[PDB]
């Protein structure tokens, strides 16, 4: 337990600061995310490593001057897809419901659109990035058309991730996966 929260939290602090190395700060996330150790064990703790984890690489690839590598691209997606197979797992019964969704707290405040809304966004960026790479690649090499190979896994994300936002679904979750779906 405690020891799982304050190692994820100082990573998360530690990020927050200029010079990080962003290649240690992955393979340690990774590294904490197994959580081999019974204490460690735990879906809240799967979820909340992940949900970390994928701007953790997105934010680094950022920082480095733009580049597009098939290998990158590809774990990042696995990263996503596990996740959304935890909460799949799950059957919506992680928040214990909707009468209680947690034992009340008075400073604490839930949206679902807030904390599980966010997913979407992640999503967006394998999309986005993805583009990225078909623009700098070369129009008419070999490699474009594997790029164009991927195109159709991310389609595979957007309407699993649509799936999922409507059996937990909440409202406007439609209207920006509805649109990337139609582009």
């Amino acid at each position: 337990h405690a020891v799982v929260i304050k190692k994820l939290n100082e990573i998360l602090q530690a990020r927050g600061k200029k010079g990080t190395d962003r290649a240690a700060q992955i393979e340690l996330l990774q590294l904490l995310v197994q959580i081999a150790a019974e204490n460690n064990l735990g879906e809240g703790v799967i979820v909340k490593i992940k949900f970390n984890i994928i701007a953790s690489l997105y934010d680094y690839n950022p920082n480095l001057a733009t580049y597009m590598k098939p290998e990158m691209w590809g774990k990042c997606l696995d990263c996503i897809n596990e996740l959304m197979d935890i909460l799949f797992a799950n059957p919506n019964i992680f928040v214990g419901e909707n009468i209680l969704e947690e034992s009340e707290n008075l400073h604490n405040a839930d949206q679902p659109l807030r904390v599980r809304g966010c997913i979407l966004t992640l999503v967006e960026r394998m999309d986005e990035e993805f583009t990225k790479i078909m623009q700098n690649t070369d129009p008419h090499s070999q490699e474009y058309v594997e790029h164009l190979k991927d195109e159709a896994q991310v389609c595979a994300i957007i309407e699993r991730v649509q799936r999922y936002l409507e059996e937990k679904g909440t409202t406007e979750e439609v209207c920006r996966i509805y649109l990337l779906r139609i582009l």
